[PDB]
């Protein structure tokens, strides 16, 4: 039980009485809302969440002006730096065959 | 003076003569359209806008396939590699008691 | 051929037979969705588009949480540590006058 527009049973719009809302297409690409979410779904592999007071993207590759994410969570910055790859010349040092471990980040 | 759709009182949409657009629900989910911003608000704390060339999230984590930001603006990676936390092996050194800072990273 | 719902000519829905839905006002915000995409525009120059399982803003700042990124792609958390900036502290070691590079981060 809800109300639902449909032009050419391709294009969908559904409101029912308990607080849900859903845009559709046949496709399967929807904006859904709930009780407690907003939900956007790609069809080919993606979901933005709003739930909760927590925002999840999971699919593939997230682009932020050129910053990367891709499907397993990895970043790295529009100028190829990796937060899990980048390295640091250190300066100012004598060489020798030691390792030692820097601290973490200054600021 | 809008026009409203509702089902129940518990979902609605509402169309201005001004440029505003509201689809909401009695739980408070809303998705909100102004001359100037596009709007997704959690009833749970959180709230998404696009607004003047801009994009901003408030609220709790921000899960990006797996890759997060805390309610603090702190980002760690789905290896566990914190922006603000990490460190790195340095090698080739002689070991002594004196501090440097290395450079930027490369890249 | 598609519905349009309008109010005063400022506010708009509209739902096509072939998967096409848009929602908009003459001031250019829209949210649109095809049979493979979701974006939402902003007029003041942003666009936040989900298709082919990937998710992609371009515009200006992306804030989240107080973590930005800038139009250009760089990073800084809350704190203003930046990825392609920020440098660590190494201690234990001699000084002298040699450059080393470090190994990626530990994690
Ligand atoms: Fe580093
Ligand atoms: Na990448
Ligand atoms: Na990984
Ligand atoms: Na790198
Ligand atoms: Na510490
Ligand atoms: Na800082
Ligand atoms: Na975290
Ligand atoms: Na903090
Ligand atoms: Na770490
Ligand atoms: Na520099
Ligand atoms: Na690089
Ligand atoms: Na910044
Ligand atoms: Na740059
Ligand atoms: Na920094
Ligand atoms: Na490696
Ligand atoms: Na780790």
């Amino acid at each position: 039980e809800k109300v639902i527009i449909s032009n050419n049973k391709q294009t969908y719009a559904s409101f029912d009485p308990n607080g849900n809302i859903s845009v559709y297409n046949t496709q399967g690409m929807k904006i859904d809302m709930t009780p407690n979410s907003i939900v956007l779904t790609d069809a080919g592999g993606g979901k933005l969440t709003l739930q909760g007071g927590t925002m999840t993207y999971k699919g593939g590759t997230v682009n932020l002006n050129g910053l990367t994410i891709t499907p397993d969570g990895r970043m790295t910055d529009s100028g190829g730096i990796g937060l899990h790859t980048h390295t640091h010349p250190v300066r100012g040092v004598e060489t020798g065959g030691s390792t030692v471990t820097s601290d973490k980040p200054n600021g």
